[PDB]
């Protein structure tokens, strides 16, 4: 139908925006301690402690796929990231430190996207 061709249209713009805003939040991990899955050949245990991991590859697999139907998701998966990091690393850990520095940079981008995401609708 048409109207499942307009439906796509805007799937396909808001993955263009969410790729933007993908962008913006990964350049505000500099030393790339988000990029990756964290590896089970290294931190064996982890699963034990980490139900839902995520990371910034598997973010983009999915947005490039169109899996993110909104904007809420796709923070889902962000403050996953963060939170996952905040409970197995102690707070005196770079990598801890690097999740603060990344949810609070981030919360300005998000913040935008968020009234892009509802003004263009």
């Amino acid at each position: 139908s048409m109207e499942q061709v307009a439906m796509e249209l805007r799937l396909t713009e808001l993955t263009r925006l969410l790729r933007s805003v993908l962008d913006q939040l990964q350049d505000k991990d500099p030393a790339r301690i988000f990029a990756q899955p964290v590896s089970l050949k290294e931190v064996p245990d982890y699963l034990d402690h980490i139900k839902h991991p995520m990371d910034f590859a598997t973010m983009r697999k999915r947005l490039e796929a169109q899996g993110y139907k909104n904007l809420h998701e796709f923070e889902e998966d962000f403050d996953l990231i963060i939170d996952n990091c905040m409970k197995y690393n102690a707070r005196d850990t770079v990598f801890y430190r690097a999740a603060v520095r990344l949810r609070d940079q981030g919360g300005v981008v998000l913040r935008q996207a968020r009234r892009e995401v509802d003004s263009i609708g």
